[PDB]
């Protein structure tokens, strides 16, 4: 499993969220942040199975891209376990 | 060492914080976030020794759980080093 | 590549940002958070090449340190890939 953390322009959030839901993303966490003299940005975090990482990365790139400076970056971070709070399910059963 | 990132319902924050302090957690970072059409959630991050991860996970699950949809998830992420800013202490000496 | 996540006192943000830019940091993401009964803190995230991690850690420690309790902590988290949204560049080409 991997955590995909993407920092994008705020106005791109609904489009990116819609695109991710469309390819099957079940959950996502959004944080208001600032970055680069700081400009507002939106952080999106999604945790997915290893075999789904590339599709998510390409979907975020294609949907959040404007071609202008400041479009943002995506970081792929390893996740060793995932636990669903409601049920105690883990790993594959919790994504 | 591992970072435990948990996304929980906002009203569960004081209970979860109290439960974590009770089992010995020295520090925690809380961020206001939104998730799933987005609903407010609270992100808690705690970095702990490998041998303390399971106790923290079980404590968050038991305290944040309501049995209803939206209870949240917990992600376990590897941390290669930890540094205490005040002293420069690292690793085991900084947790 | 590694993600350096530092939680610091809010008033230290401009100094730390200036110090990081000075040693060559191209980008950084800042989040308003609370921590420890919670006090406001600022989270800074920077993703850098492995050979630049120590310089960044020392720069944050030296600039954010006051010697008083609450100065904060720095976590070093592995990053498996980085993607520049504007161009699709990855890894070394995206930092
Ligand atoms: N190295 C980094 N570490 C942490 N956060 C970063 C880093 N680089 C970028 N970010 C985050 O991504 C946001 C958008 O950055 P940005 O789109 O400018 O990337 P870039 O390297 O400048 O490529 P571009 O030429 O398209 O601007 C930054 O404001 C910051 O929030
Ligand atoms: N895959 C994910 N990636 C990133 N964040 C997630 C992911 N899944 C859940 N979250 C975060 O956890 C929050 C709560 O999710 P939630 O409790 O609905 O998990 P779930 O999979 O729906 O299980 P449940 O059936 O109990 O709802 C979401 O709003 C989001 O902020
Ligand atoms: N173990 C931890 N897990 C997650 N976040 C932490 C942890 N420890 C500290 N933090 C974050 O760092 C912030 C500042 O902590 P702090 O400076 O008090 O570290 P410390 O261990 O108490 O060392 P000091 O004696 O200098 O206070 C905390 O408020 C919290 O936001
Ligand atoms: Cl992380």
């Amino acid at each position: 499993m991997k955590k995909i953390e993407a920092i994008i322009k705020p106005f791109k959030l609904d489009e990116v969220k819609d695109a991710l839901v469309e390819i099957g993303i079940g959950g996502m966490t959004v944080t208001e942040v600032k970055g680069f003299d700081f400009l507002p940005k939106v952080k999106i975090e999604v945790v997915v199975r290893d075999e789904d990482v590339e599709k998510v990365v390409e979907t975020i790139v294609k949907t959040a891209q404007t071609g202008r400076v400041g479009d943002g970056k995506i970081f792929i971070i390893p996740v060793e376990d995932v636990i669903r709070i409601r049920t105690g399910e883990r790993g594959e059963q919790a994504i």
